Order: structure tokens, then sequence, then C-alpha cells
């Protein structure tokens, strides 16, 4: 539908970038093709496809319409053979918006290098959950997304915190709009497991070792969440929802031009959710507001300012698990899926807010620059109280552990980068060069010295959460942890031949953890990034990459000598083939990857047996560890109204002990999510289903009362989702999702501090969405 245009004749480059903006569409073109060319005038309200053919008039250029992207090409009657991965500059530095693409495969992406590249161009495993996927499958928060993300396994620490493994590792790398947060521990990290999907276009997950743009982080993966953006045409929707266990949700999303010309624009969202659960006495209100204003200082300088805010506010939160495995005498406990060992008043509320600003500028060059400022708060308020220990006892009584943690973390980030093309041996290449600084400050209070509490209860079998609330007494501890991260990075992408793209970069890193622990310091650390992509046909490419990452150890991971262990460090080695079809409407990837860890913190038993250095009392050892496996995925259009996303991941990870590690992460996993839009009589109907399988997994947990280690197993299980949607009316639709159709009862945690969590039983969600 028609858009308001005004692009005066100028370099075809500026015109192409000015078009991308005014049209909310991403424009890709080759620098050396548009250089000495100029665009013809376009003026007025217009349909975008008329607009571009009108803009290119006189220029030799053609247009490949590609959903939210158009790519401009200029054909020659020469054409010696084709350069499919030729260097292409790009109007949207985050890549292609997925909203209204109607697809499950992503458009372009810059998760890997800061350079906008398509998944066939990206020489690392990159999986993306697209805006429409989130819509069709009910994926309302990051937990729901991860569960539906190929290669990811979500396991539970407690009601208010989950865990995401990839390739043998706990992911601790989150970004927002490509900006790393600090996530050293749960301190800095409040509400990361919980982000609402309402403010986002999509979450892109880079799996492997992602040091280059993450800086210091964990192995396995980065989860980069991309924010929703304002647009030039007015539009929004209102959505209202209702599912199993008094789970109710509203959501408002509004966006467009805020002045007659269009040079300031805004988008706003609020969503609210209040739900109980299968688990007894658990309930949880979340609120989310977001707001973004875009200003065009002038047509090649844009200033963006905005804020978001989320509060997660639960009741009956548990600390660890849903109930304890063994009782007082050592027998495995057997309890309803509703059992919830947290107190009625127990809360692990976790909150988040961001004030940010960006300036982005286009240089005559066709080079573009961007400055990003972030102020971020992660807060928690956790007066927790639950049953732990080896309970119940023969007489049915049990004991509460109740402690209270409050705190807040304030962050500031500046990031700057410059991106552009450049000629070298008579071919076109691109470079990114960036610098970044983050300072972040955790300040907390703890309470364990409880005045005059009687923490026993007289009925385990009927635990209602109905216990007293203690006198927290005075603070027990005061936290003060300041991290400082600086880094500078560089990648070049050489178009070496018409089939070979060579990727060369690094990041140099400075990292300081200051406060109540002895200082932790790592200076001038270098993180390599070497990769290549060789084209085989119009369809298939092979790629191989070598990527690195490290993370300075927690202060409490010292050795025999009482020396902080050296940074936890990894190299992902990856070789693979990617396939592309139907003009990028469908994508396939088959990969073999390997991970080499070093300094994986490990207890050190011989020593801990009997402390001899009185300096340390419980020392660790840094060992090596190795992850080997392969992965296949597919995403996009299988036929005309028929989308899938599917994956298959295999891994084993062992350490120098030889023994398997991360054994709760299954060794083999599988995801297939599909929907179909009929045509003709039924063309208002959309039908959807999905399955996720994973094989055997387990923990060794120690039955204390019996004085022996036991293995707990979760037998391989399927989970099936079903989905239908009918568009009754132009402006109004009604959906239903049913998850876990066969009501499979399984475990999402066995073994976390000797407890267990059950996965969601069958649940339905009903909703209507209304578009103005
Ligand atoms: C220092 C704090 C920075 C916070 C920035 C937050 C900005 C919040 O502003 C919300 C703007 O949203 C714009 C809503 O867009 C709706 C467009 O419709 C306009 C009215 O339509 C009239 C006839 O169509
Ligand atoms: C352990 C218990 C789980 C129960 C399992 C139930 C699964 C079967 O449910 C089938 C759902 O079909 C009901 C169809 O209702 C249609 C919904 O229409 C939406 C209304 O929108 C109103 C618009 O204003």
């Amino acid at each position: 539908q028609e858009v308001e245009f005004d692009i005066p004749p100028q370099a075809l480059g500026s015109a192409l970038q000015e078009f991308g903006r005014q049209a909310d569409i991403q424009v890709l073109y080759r620098p050396e093709e548009v250089r000495n060319k100029r665009s013809s005038a376009i003026k007025g309200k217009l349909e975008p496809n008329q607009a571009i053919t009108e803009l290119l008039r006189g220029t030799g250029a053609s247009v490949d319409f590609q959903g939210n992207a158009i790519t401009i090409s200029v054909a020659e009657a020469a054409d010696s053979s084709v350069d499919l991965g030729a260097t292409m500059i790009t109007s949207n530095q985050l890549g292609t918006i997925t909203e209204d693409s109607g697809s499950y495969t992503p458009g372009t992406i810059a998760t890997a290098t800061r350079l906008v590249l398509t998944p066939r161009e990206t020489p690392q495993s990159i999986t993306v959950v697209t805006r429409q996927n989130m819509d069709d499958f009910g994926l309302n928060n990051i937990d729901d997304v991860m569960r539906h993300t190929p290669g990811i396994t979500v396991s539970a620490y407690d009601t208010d915190r989950n865990n995401y493994y990839a390739r043998g590792f706990s992911i601790n790398n989150f970004q927002y709009d490509g900006i790393p947060s600090t996530a050293r521990n749960v301190g800095y990290s409040a509400g990361n497991t919980l982000s609402d999907m309402a403010i986002y276009d999509r979450v892109e997950v880079l799996k492997g070792a992602t040091g280059l743009l993450t800086g210091a982080g964990s192995l396995g993966a980065t989860i980069n969440l991309i924010r929703k953006k304002p647009t030039h045409e007015f539009k929004g929707h209102v959505e209202l929802g209702a599912g199993s266990w008094d789970n109710y949700r509203s959501e408002l999303d509004v966006s467009g031009p805020l002045t007659e010309s269009g040079n300031v624009r805004g988008r706003a969202v609020a969503a609210y959710q209040d739900k109980h659960s299968f688990m007894d006495h658990y309930e949880r209100k979340t609120s989310v507001y977001y707001g973004i204003l875009e200003f065009d200082l002038n047509p090649d300088t844009m200033l963006t300012v905005g804020a978001d805010y989320q509060d997660n506010d639960p009741k009956g939160s548990g600390w660890s698990g849903s109930f304890p495995l063994f009782d007082s005498q050592g027998n495995r406990n057997d309890v309803s899926r509703s059992f919830n060992n947290g107190a009625k008043w127990s809360s692990w509320e976790q909150y988040t807010r961001t004030v940010f600003a960006n300036l982005e500028h286009n240089f005559a060059n066709g080079w573009v620059g961007k400055v990003q400022l972030d102020h971020k708060i992660n807060g928690y308020h956790a007066p927790l109280g639950a049953i732990m220990g080896d309970w119940p006892a023969p007489d049915n009584s049990a004991k509460i552990v109740a402690q209270k943690y409050t705190g807040e973390t304030k962050s500031n980030s500046l990031d700057i980068y410059l991106t552009g093309p450049f000629q070298f041996l008579g071919r076109e290449h691109e470079l990114v060069v960036g610098t970044s600084a983050s300072f972040s400050h955790w300040e907390g209070k703890s309470y364990w010295n409880l005045r005059n509490y009687d923490n026993t209860t007289d009925d385990f079998i009927n635990w209602d959460g109905d216990i007293g609330k203690p006198d927290w007494g005075t603070p027990s501890q005061y936290i003060d942890d300041k991290t400082r991260q600086l880094g500078s990075y560089m990648t070049a992408r050489f178009n070496v031949t018409d089939d070979l793209n060579l990727f060369l970069g690094g990041r140099v890193v400075d990292y300081r953890v200051t406060g109540l622990n002895p200082t932790i310091r790592e200076s001038g650390r270098f993180i390599p990034y070497v990769g290549a992509v060789y084209d085989l046909n119009d369809t298939y490419s092979v790629y191989a990459s070598y990527t690195d990452i490290f993370m300075p150890q927690d202060s409490w991971y010292r050795d025999s000598s009482n020396k902080l262990l050296e940074p936890d460090e990894g190299q992902n080695y990856e070789i693979g083939i990617k396939g592309e079809y139907l003009d990028g409407r469908l994508n396939t990837s088959l990969a073999y990857f390997e991970i080499h860890e070093e300094n994986r913190a490990e207890e050190d038993a011989l020593y801990n047996s009997k402390p001899t250095n009185p300096a340390i009392t419980y020392a660790y050892k840094g060992i090596k560890a190795k992850t080997k496996g392969y992965e296949a995925e597919i995403s996009g259009e299988l036929a005309p109204g028929w989308q899938v996303q599917a994956g298959y991941t295999h891994k084993i990870i062992r350490d120098d002990s030889g023994k398997k590690v991360s054994t709760w992460e299954p060794q083999d996993q599988l995801s297939l999510y599909t929907s179909y839009k009929f045509k003709g009589a039924l063309d208002k109907l959309t039908v959807g289903g999905g399955a996720r399988w994973q094989g055997k997994s387990w923990q060794m947990v120690y039955n204390n009362p019996r004085s022996r280690w036991e293995k707990f197993s979760q037998e391989d299980y399927w989970l099936v989702d079903l989905m239908a949607r009918y568009q009754i009316t132009d402006k109004l639709s009604a959906s239903v999702n049913v998850n876990n159709v066969f009501d499979k009862t399984y475990y999402t945690n066995i073994g976390f501090y000797t407890s267990a969590s059950y996965g969601d039983p069958r649940n339905l969600m009903f909703s209507t969405r209304w578009d103005f």
C-alpha cells in the first residue's frame, strides 16, 4: 500500500539509502555498480514499487523484489560468470525486518560481524526466530522463544529463572539491538530469562564462540534481541489473550509519522500479563512499556532516542527446584506436577529498564557511521522462602529456608563504528571498525540473619505455601561490584574471486572487575576471527570459520596457590555447507562444529580433601573440555503458503577427566515447526503444528541420607504443539494454540541443588488481534 515520497536527484547511493528510509524497506546494492550514476526525481504519495522503478529511471538498474528487502542490480551484456556473494551495501544496519514478512526464515543479518550479510554469506551458525513465528506459536517471552529455537535447550533453575544450553554450554551472552549487556552472574543479569516479546521484531541466535562482537562472554552462543522500530505509514494493533490457569494478556502497539512531513516518527508499546500456573500458589504479573522517537536532523543524519521498561513480579517463587528429590530417609519423592515448594509470600521479582540514544550518519563515501549510548538498569527484589533439605520427614514435617536478596545494577555503554566498502586488487571489499566502552555497577543487600523465625511446617504432603514471613533482621552483607569492559574490533570481508569470500578480523579487549573482591584484570587480550565462504553453484556454498571467546573467572575460582584461575576460554572450529533457494525465500544449512575449552573451572578434589595452604580453603583447577557435534536446520517456504523451521542437533562434550559433562543437555535434539495458509474458499485460515524431540538426559545427584550417588534419567520424549488462526475480518483475527497436546509429563530439572522441576503440562491459549 501507497507511501509518501520525496527523493530529489543525487548520487544513486544516497538516493538508495534515502529510499530505504522513507519506504521502511531494506535496500541492498553493490557499491561499484551505483557509483557514477544519479537517480531521477521522485515526488508524492506512491506505491513503493512504482516509486523505485521511477527512482532508477535512466540508471541501467533492475529491482529484485524480496519481501521486506529489494536488491538493486545493474546487468552487463558482458557477465563473465556470477558473484553471488558480492559486496553489497545496505540501508538498514541491523538487517531486514521480519515483521509482515510472513516468513520463518530471516532476511539479512549483522549478528556475526556488524556487516549486513544473508545467512548464506554468514560463515557461522546463525538461527533466527522471526516475528511471524512468535505470532503464530504464542511465543510471548524469551523463554518461549528459546524453547522453539533450533539447537537450544531450556532447563529450569526455578520458577523465575531458566537456563539455555548450546553445544554444551550455558549461554550468558545477551544483546539488545546488537549491544552486549554485562552478565557476569545473576547479579548483573536480572530479568534476562524473562524479556517480553512485545517490543521485538525477532531474536537472532549466533551459536559457537562469539567473542568478536560480544567481547568477554560465555561459550555456546549469543542471543541478540532486535527492537521494534517506528515506520512512516501509521499503524498498530491491540491484542487480548486467555489461556490455561487464569493466564490473561493484553498488548498495544502503535506506530508512525508524528509530523506532517514524516521527519519525526514514533512507536509505542505496552503489554500486560497476569497469570497463575499449574504449580500450586504461583502467580505472576508482568508489565512492559516501550517508546522510541526517530528524528531526521537532515536526510543523511538520523537521531533515535528511546526507553523501555519491564517489571516481573511473582508470588510463590522458589529458590531451587519445585520440590526436593529425596526425603528424610532417602526415598525418591513422588508429588503432583502442581507441587510448588515456595512460600505463599515468596517472590523473586526482577525488573529492567533502558534509556538509549543513537546517532547514525551517511558519508558521501557510501560509508556509514553510528554512535550508540545506553543507560541500563537490572534490578531484583527477592524475599525468597521455600522448602529445601531432605524432606518430608517420617511424621510429614519439613523445613523452610528463607533468605532475602535486594539489589540494582546500573550500566553505561558507548559504542561507535564505521562501516563501508573499499577497492583493493581491482575488486570490492567491505570493512567495519569499531570501539566500545561499558562501565557497570552492581549494588545489593542480603539478609540471612533471621530474628526469631520458626521455619518448620507440619504438612509436606499438603504444602499450601501457607507459612509465616520471617523478620529479615538487619542486612547481612553489602555488595559492590563494578565491571569495566573496553574493546576495539575490525573485520574486513574480501571478495577474493567471484566465489571466495575471506573474513579477517579481531577484537582487542580490556576488562576490569573492581569492588569487594581482589581486583580482576585482563589487558590487551586478542580475540581472532578468520572465516571463509566458497560458492559451489547458484544454490550451495561451503564455509569454514575459526572463532574465539574468553571470560575472566569469578573471584571465587582460585587455585591451590590461591591464584585466580585464568580466564575461561574457547575456540569453535566450524566447517559446513549452506543452501539457498527461491530467491532467498528458503534456507538450508548442514554443519560440523567443534569446541575447544581451556581453564574450565573445576573443583580440585585431591586438594579439597584436606586444605594445606591455609590461604585457600576450597581451591579449583582449570581444565580443558571439548564439544564435538553437527547440526542441520531448514527455514522458510517449502511451498507457496507453507512455512517451516526445523533443526537437528547432535553433541557430546567431555573434559580432561574423559567423562561426559553437561549431561542434562540431551545428546541429540530435533525441532520442526510448521504452518500453512490455505487458498480459495479457505484462504482466510492458517493452520499450524510443531514437534520437539530430545533423547536421554541425566544428572548425578548425591543421596545424602543414603550416602551414595544416584543417576537420574529423563527418557527421550516428544512434545507436540498445534495452532490455528482465522482472519474473520480485514481488521480482526482469532487464534488458538494448544501446547503439549499429549500432555506428556517430563522434567526440566532434576539435580539442581538436589531438586526437580516439571515442564508445562498441556495448555491452551485463545486470543484475538485487532489491526487499526
Ligand atoms: C529521555 C527519555 C526518552 C524516552 C523516549 C520515549 C518516546 C515515547 O513516545 C511515544 C511515541 O509514539 C508515537 C505513537 O505513534 C502514533 C502515530 O499516530 C499519530 C496520530 O495520528 C493522527 C492521525 O493519523
Ligand atoms: C489437561 C486439560 C487440557 C484440555 C485439552 C483441550 C484441547 C482441545 O481444545 C480444542 C479447542 O477448540 C475450541 C475452539 O474455540 C474457538 C476459539 O475462538 C476464539 C474466539 O475469539 C473471539 C473473537 O471476538
